[PDB]
């Protein structure tokens, strides 16, 4: 019976049919630490994030999380925010290497998503499906990998404060949101950064930046996961274009948890395909 684990970078808190645990990152400022787990009001942070005048940072979890999220389990995946821009990864490879001196059978495959949110979900997703149709741990673990090469990541960013005030954007590229009605449309580099594709001016010319890029990037109709910060508006508008442009059938639109939320910021849309 294998177990799912993810940070919480992934958005999501269950899996249903499968054993999942999703393990939370921190927000914090001088002042006060958000855990972003079930307890989380995230309404509320991006509300005092929004009027608060200092420094805030973000923390990979503790190999103690981590730990306890493997539980007991002899077969788990563990799926990290990209190693390109965090620590989550080198965390959860440290906990797997205390719980292999704890566990003689145990075997543990640490994925590093080169992404977040929705594409972790895309990946999860897969891991359940395989699972599900009776894969082994071994065809799983080398078949995720060739299956996360067809997948692509699509953001739009009305802020890029927090991401740049932690280093993990430059400065020209978050000077572009500053403007009123501008947003920073981005994807996952095949380095596991974020890659600023270009700006926008409003709903409607996203709408059609995105069709060029899914188009671009080899889109079919497959599997589409858009996760929204307090932009459910713009979300299902998404959804609407590309069922209608690609004749997807297999698409869920959701909220994002506190890491993206922190990150992504009021109004942000991400976005995960599967592509040919
Ligand atoms: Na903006």
């Amino acid at each position: 019976a294998m177990r799912l684990v993810a940070d919480s970078a992934c958005d999501i808190k269950e899996l249903r049919g499968m054993v999942f645990k999703a393990v939370p990152l921190t927000i914090s400022t001088d002042n006060e630490e958000f855990c972003d787990d079930g307890q989380l009001d995230i309404h509320r942070m991006l509300d005092i994030l929004e009027k608060h005048k200092g420094r805030s940072y973000t923390a990979c979890p503790g190999i103690d999380a981590w730990l306890e999220a493997f539980g007991d389990d002899d077969e788990i995946f563990v799926v990290t925010i990209t190693a390109g821009m965090s620590g989550t990864y080198n965390s959860a490879m440290a906990a797997r290497a205390v719980y292999l001196e704890e566990h003689p059978q145990a075997k543990v495959r640490v994925i590093d998503s080169k992404s977040t949110g929705p594409q972790m979900r895309i990946i999860l997703e897969q891991l359940q499906q395989m699972i599900e149709e009776g894969k082994k741990f071994e065809e799983i673990d080398g078949a995720i990998d060739a299956y996360m090469q067809k997948t692509r990541l699509f953001c739009s960013l009305k802020s890029l404060h927090n991401l740049a005030q932690n280093g993990r954007v430059s400065k020209v590229v978050a000077s572009a949101a500053e403007v009123l009605g501008i947003s920073v449309i981005g994807t996952a580099s095949s380095h596991g950064t974020l890659e600023a594709i270009g700006k926008c001016r409003g709903d409607k010319k996203l709408l059609v930046k995105l069709q060029a890029l899914l188009d671009d990037a080899g889109y079919e109709g497959g599997k589409l996961r858009i996760c929204h910060v307090e932009n459910e508006a713009l979300a299902d508008k998404i959804a609407d274009m590309i069922k209608q442009a690609y004749g997807t059938t297999d698409v869920c639109v959701y909220k994002a948890g506190g890491l993206c939320s922190y990150y992504a910021e009021r109004g942000g849309i991400i976005l995960s395909c599967e592509t040919k």
